């Protein structure tokens, strides 16, 4: 083919990869987050980076485990940023990781998805809740 | 008294979780491929991190976080096998059984977290 299948994170490890980075540059720039907050986040992010890159290295991708991926991304950024304490309030951060969502979106595939973004802030709702 | 502290429980709790739910109904031979994958994938990025001298307790409860969701979500993605209703118990039973092997102490918040992510991503889809 030409790729036509391959055009999202969802579908495409390097796509994957890029929304993730793409996710954490912009984040940086937001309101609500410490220094080292934004640290830790960088570095789970490199985490599941690094997970991705080595499952492709091998061959091991599907688009079903990409989905479970970046949904394992989304979910360990709205965990952190309800467990963390300081830099903002909870819907500031919330707010942060929505616009970080939508910008790596805007940089990797030109497209947001909304309905996926309001599942993150959901998400960070809940797990303060639970914290 | 949880298990995502330090690194090794960690570990252990993932394996474990993915241990007993290879015993449990509702899921196929090939999901259980693709979350046995997801988990081994989670504990060698711990594995890593570890090494590297990079983990703390937020950054363990988050990865913990992420394989317990990304285990939700092949859930809720991938049909056949049993009903949600099976997948979400099995899930819980094999999520209670990881605390039980490794702290002793059974996180209840934490499983009727990971209930509602399958209901959740379920109905997204």
């Amino acid at each position: 083919g030409s790729g036509n299948s391959h055009t999202t994170p969802w579908t495409n490890p390097g796509l994957a990869e890029n929304f993730m980075n793409s996710f954490m540059q912009g984040l940086s720039s937001m309101p609500g987050f410490t220094a080292s907050q934004l640290d830790d986040m960088s570095t789970i992010a490199q985490s599941m980076v690094q997970s991705i890159q080595s499952l492709a290295a091998q061959g091991r991708t599907s688009p079903n485990k990409l989905q479970a991926l970046n949904m394992a991304f989304a979910s360990s950024m709205a965990q952190i940023a309800a467990s963390e304490e300081g830099g903002g309030s909870l819907s500031t951060k919330t707010s942060s990781i929505a616009s970080a969502m939508s910008n790596a979106f805007l940089q990797t595939t030109g497209v947001v998805n909304q309905p996926f973004i309001n599942e993150i802030t959901q998400l960070v709702s809940m797990f303060a809740q639970a914290g």
